[PDB]
């Protein structure tokens, strides 16, 4: 017998104590080794309600990632609340590793195994586990990278679809590779991302058909972000310690919905910190080829308001709230206390 509850989680990883890579260094001091023989108990005739949008596991992961970035990625100049911090900004080894979240004694994690589970409401196939699967703390906007895929159909997630102010998470069931490169040797901040247009347009077409099921067969239209900070209007992510900002206008092409799509990107030193600590200037890029190949496994969308009297619904790539990134992986878990 159990009940919904929050508690202090701990983390587990397969980090190497000899690695200089910052995620390894953090997890070495902050996490324990993973369980080689994880146990999972499938419950019968159990109905449990879940709510990915109000899940304390998300806040805790956010706190971990903030801590990790604080100890690892130091900008040359910090501009937080009037005060200005000048400090050293060495180039680091950066590559996210899977982090597992685990409950202490007296608590268990319930896992929803329904194939079409949207993140909220009752779940019929529930199991109890001691730790979540390995989740890479990938910080990005617009596109969710290196995540897990939906096992069956594409899933649409939202706290309230009728509320256009609520972010929509699209969970893909098939990944699409995005290949980003800052050439070696010139504009040292110029870069680009390559995507297979055939693969992407097919997936995007399926996303539209899925959105139709949720919006009463209205016509689905994609548009580039209306405005805001560069972190929102562009697909921003971190590759090898360098902050990439990529223009995704070509990705959401309504006409296409087959060749290589090349997105124009820039490496930026001056960034609005996702932690919410204001603005910061990081160090200039390293020399040589800077390359990251990632799997697109999710999309963050914001729906246009004021379209009730039309047959169209307009969706733009957006987001910015990094907690949503963790929600896209933590949606199927919740903590309960055992009695
Ligand atoms: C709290 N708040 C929210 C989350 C509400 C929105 C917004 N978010 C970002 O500016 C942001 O996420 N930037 C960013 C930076 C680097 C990378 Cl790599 C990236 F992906 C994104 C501003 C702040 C103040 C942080
Ligand atoms: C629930 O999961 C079981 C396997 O654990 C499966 O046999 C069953 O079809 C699932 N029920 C649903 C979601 O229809
Ligand atoms: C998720 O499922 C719940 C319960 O069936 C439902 O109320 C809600 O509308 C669904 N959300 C989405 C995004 O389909
Ligand atoms: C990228 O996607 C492929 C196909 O789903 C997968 O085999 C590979 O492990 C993924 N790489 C990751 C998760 O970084
Ligand atoms: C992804 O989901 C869609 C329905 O949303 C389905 O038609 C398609 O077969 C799925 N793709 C794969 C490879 O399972
Ligand atoms: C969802 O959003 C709509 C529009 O803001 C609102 O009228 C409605 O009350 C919301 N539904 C819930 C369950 O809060
Ligand atoms: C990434 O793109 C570069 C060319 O821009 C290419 O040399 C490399 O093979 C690509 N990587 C993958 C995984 O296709
Ligand atoms: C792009 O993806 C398609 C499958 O959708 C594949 O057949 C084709 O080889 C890919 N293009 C390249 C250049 O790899
Ligand atoms: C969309 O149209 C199909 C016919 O292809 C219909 O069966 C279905 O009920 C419609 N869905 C919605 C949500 O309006
Ligand atoms: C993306 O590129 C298009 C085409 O050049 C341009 O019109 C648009 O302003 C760019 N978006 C951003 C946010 O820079
Ligand atoms: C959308 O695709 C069409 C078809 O090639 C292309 O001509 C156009 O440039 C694209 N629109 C964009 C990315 O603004
Ligand atoms: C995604 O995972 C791949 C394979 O581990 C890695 O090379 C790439 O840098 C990752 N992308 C991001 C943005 O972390």
């Amino acid at each position: 017998v159990w009940k919904d509850a929050d508690t202090t989680l701990f983390c587990a990883s397969d980090a190497k104590a000899h690695e200089t890579e910052v995620h390894n260094v953090w997890a070495t001091h902050a996490c324990v080794p993973t369980d080689p023989n994880p146990q999972e108990i499938h419950l019968e005739n159990v109905t449990e309600n879940f709510n990915m949008w109000k899940n304390n596991m998300v806040e805790q992961m956010q706190e971990d990632v903030i801590s990790l970035w604080d100890q690892s990625l130091q900008p040359c100049v910090k501009l937080t609340g009037g005060s200005v911090i000048k400090q050293a900004c060495p180039k680091i080894s950066f590559d996210p590793i899977p982090i597992h979240y685990c409950t202490p004694a007296g608590y268990v994690i319930l896992k929803c195994n329904d194939k079409n589970f949207n993140g909220t409401g009752p779940c019929k196939n529930v199991s109890s586990v001691q730790c979540t699967h390995g989740i890479k703390p990938v910080v990005s906007t617009q596109l969710l990278l290196n995540g897990s895929l939906a096992e069956e159909e594409i899933i649409i997630r939202s706290e309230n679809l009728t509320n256009n102010a609520k972010t929509i998470i699209v969970h893909l069931n098939k990944s699409v590779e995005i290949n980003c490169t800052r050439p070696s040797n010139g504009d040292i901040r110029k870069a680009y991302c390559e995507i297979n247009g055939t693969k992407w347009n097919k997936v995007l077409k399926q996303v539209t058909e899925k959105l139709k099921e949720h919006f009463n067969n209205k016509t689905i239209i994609f548009q580039p972000p209306s405005g805001g900070d560069l972190e929102i209007t562009m697909h921003s992510f971190n590759c090898r310690g360098e902050f990439f900002y990529c223009n995704t206008t070509q990705l959401f092409n309504n006409t296409c919905i087959n060749g290589t799509i090349t997105l124009p990107c820039k490496i930026k030193q001056i960034i609005n910190m996702w932690q919410g600590t204001g603005q910061a200037m990081y160090a200039p890029p390293i020399d040589g080829k800077i390359n990251c190949v990632s799997n697109i496994t999710g999309i963050l969308l914001t729906r246009d308001g004021g379209a009730n009297n039309t047959s169209n619904e307009t969706f733009r790539p957006g987001g910015g709230n990094i907690k949503d990134n963790w929600r896209s992986e933590l949606y199927k878990y919740k903590v309960v206390q055992i009695e």
